[PDB]
């Protein structure tokens, strides 16, 4: 099937807890993949206004690793759900992706999850200012614009642009290109 086809493409690609007790300011990040239409879709967070860092931002949904996390998929999890809803039995984690460096001192894991097709996201308004689907074919021939390269995607049902940049671009790229390549229509 589609989605069994997904996962055992991800699975190629699951660095496990290789990096997991290295010494670092620890963030885990959630890729949540949403079947609709037939099709994969990722979904993603617009940041709120009132947030410190990055305001108004295209992200996925994680956060800061907290004492309480069994692991770090436990806190890209327990993330999720305190800002869009997300609770774990609507959410299977099928692998950890490449870390991602930054600023000499933090370590940020990402994580692919599968979400249950009878989700629906509740946007917690004090993080999470909006959730929107992106087909994950889009990022194979995406809308690239100059500012380094920000891609633009505007969704079909309202007609309204987001901006998709940096690490949050090259994710969903690396996802797109894992699951898609090769692919008989
Ligand atoms: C920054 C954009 C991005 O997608 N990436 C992946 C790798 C780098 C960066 C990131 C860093 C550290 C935490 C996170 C995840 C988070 O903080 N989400 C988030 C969303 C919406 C409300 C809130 Cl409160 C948080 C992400």
């Amino acid at each position: 099937s589609m989605l069994d086809d997904a996962k055992a493409r991800l699975r190629k690609y699951d660095i496990g807890g290789k990096y997991s007790h290295l010494p670092y300011n620890k963030y885990s990040v959630l890729l949540p993949l949403v079947a609709k239409e037939g099709k994969l879709h990722l979904l993603f967070t617009v940041r709120s206004e009132k947030l410190r860092r990055a305001p108004g931002e295209v992200c996925f949904p994680g956060g800061k690793r907290d004492p309480t996390d069994m692991d770090d998929a436990a806190t890209a999890l327990r993330e999720a759900q305190e800002e869009v809803g997300l609770r774990p039995h609507q959410v299977e984690v099928v692998c950890c992706l490449v870390p991602c460096l930054i600023d000499t001192d933090t370590l940020i894991t990402p994580f692919v999850g599968l979400i249950d097709h009878n989700f629906q996201a509740q946007p917690n308004p004090a993080e999470v200012k909006d959730v929107f689907l992106v087909p994950l074919a889009y990022f194979l021939h995406p809308q690239v614009h100059d500012q380094n390269h920000i891609f633009e995607y505007t969704n079909p049902e309202d007609g309204v642009t987001y901006q998709i940049k940096g690490m949050t671009a090259n994710l969903a790229v690396l996802v797109a290109f894992i699951i898609l390549e090769k692919k008989p229509t």
